[PDB]
């Protein structure tokens, strides 16, 4: 019993991360089999970031001016190139520790672990969601650029976030691992604002139903509703629509509860509707919705 | 920017994690060196756990009733003891991975990260606090007995929890790395009632400095207060009485927020008397209290 934000154990990525010094800029790094990945403003010099011509600038840069080092042994790179936003670093040594891995290109709404890290460094692990406005909410300082988001399915990690930039309202934006933004973002200092940051409806009802596992049932009402319905609720508080497809995916949560899907959509309206009259669940004042129901169904299930 | 629950990046525990079977029970185990540290409580056939005379339970036991199980290789056991609540088990082998470590007994309202395991697998990572109670709000399904908590210091892991029951609350007790119980509680399944839970005042107000760094200011106002002034507050909402030590451990924030302790103290003040109507601090509609001032500072400044 109990209900936590639970990161992956980030060992697997640990054992991945190092420094990518190119100029004076130096940020993290991804390396997997004999490829480094980083983001490719580390050929930026503070200056450039303007509107960088990261083309024109790459032309200036050879195999020798990537210092990639890992922890305190330097790799030799032996070739680079530009995909999208990222840079491939081609080093002469496959990384030994190298696990089961995949490039995963997440949906909003979506949640994974990100290994902060600062000069190759790891120095902490939390869990994120992808907001349907396709930022982060995370935690990163100067240097934390290339400090990647991961799922774990056993021993595969599956990566899909590298960090990237912070926007004016210090929310994070970044890419795949094939270096395509996230959103409409691009990685260069510009007015940049986010869209409207909505509520992920089916992550709030998946942790109802963690809530309800859990011994937290106050919330639950004598009322159920339509989709119809529920999604007029959603769209006047800023909540994704809900749709059989979201339904489904709760059916799992719906069966081991034997709570009906729409009953909880009945019962997250009135807390819309109603607040939460200085109440909790799980701990929180407000609705928690960076829990998949994958999450809930892991984490009240004990899936290593 | 952004302030998350970090938890300490989990791979040297991982490297860590064993499986302990004796008889039909199974629980994790701690690899350090050539010891294995498990809760005692593995012996314990399910009937035993009214109250069992562990001492006697143990007798019965002999070094081959130990299966220890590292990943999918068997340490051969050839000793065992018992220290308070914990099982020590001499194998023959040393733990390659052993990271440099401490055993630390925790005060109250310190922090640490779980690293939840399952047949000595890890499933996940979250921060905990060590309530005032001598509890902590967990994550743990049958089977996560065994799974510790851990600080990390550059490269040396101090353990500072082992995971062995939960209450009939739903809360979760257990020892320090010599077996040791945080708070009253016993190993045996019985009516154990936690004390009262209050809030960690010195996390409160090093998370408003968090808040303050981060951008989040509105609670700021114009008042101040005095060290007894503020407590005749904390006493009447559970909170920790604030002494000179918690000022002074706050001093870095003070020095660099530029806003005086006793300042902050009266912005908590009125929260507690006000309540954040219907207001959020670093996205939480409550006062968040499992981060300490070092937490902070260390996520404020990058420490790895
Ligand atoms: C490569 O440069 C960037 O991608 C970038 C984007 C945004 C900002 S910011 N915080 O001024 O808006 C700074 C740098
Ligand atoms: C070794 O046995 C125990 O330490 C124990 C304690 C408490 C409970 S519980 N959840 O019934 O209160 C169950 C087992």
């Amino acid at each position: 019993s109990g209900f936590r934000k639970m990161a992956f154990p980030s060992g697997k990525v640990e054992g991945c991360m190092v420094q990518v010094t190119c100029g004076t800029t130096t940020l993290n790094g991804l390396w997997l089999d004999d490829v480094v990945y980083c983001p490719r403003h580390v050929i930026c010099t503070s200056e450039d970031m303007l509107n960088p011509n990261y083309e024109d600038l790459l032309i200036r840069k050879s195999n020798h001016n990537f210092l990639v080092q890992a922890g305190n042994v330097q790799l030799r790179v032996i070739g680079h190139s530009m995909q999208n936003c990222v840079l491939k670093l081609k080093v002469d040594t496959a990384n030994p520790k190298t696990p089961k891995y995949k490039f995963v290109r997440i949906q909003p709404g979506q949640t994974f672990s990100v290994l902060a890290c600062y000069n190759g460094s790891p120095s902490g692990v939390y869990q994120c969601a992808m907001r349907p406005n396709f930022t982060i909410k995370g935690s990163f300082l100067n240097g934390s650029c290339g400090s990647v988001g991961f799922n774990i399915d056993y021993d595969c990690v599956s990566f899909c976030y590298m960090h990237h930039m912070e926007l004016p309202t210090g929310v994070h934006a970044g890419t795949d691992l094939e270096g395509n933004f996230y959103g409409p973002f691009v990685d260069r200092q510009t007015a940049q604002a986010a869209g409207t940051d909505t509520t992920i409806t089916v992550n709030v009802l998946a942790w109802l139903y963690a809530a309800v596992i859990n011994g937290d049932r106050w919330f639950l009402n004598r009322f159920t509703t339509t989709l119809n319905d529920f999604n007029l609720v959603a769209m006047k508080y800023n909540y994704e629509p809900l749709t059989q497809d979201h339904v489904d995916i709760l059916g799992p949560l719906s069966a081991q509860t034997g709570i009906a899907v729409l009953d909880m959509c009945a019962s997250l309206k009135e807390l819309l509707q109603n607040g939460m009259n200085g109440r909790t669940i799980l701990g929180s004042a407000l609705l928690e919705d960076e829990f998949t129901p994958f999450d809930v169904v892991r984490q009240c299930s004990g899936v290593t």
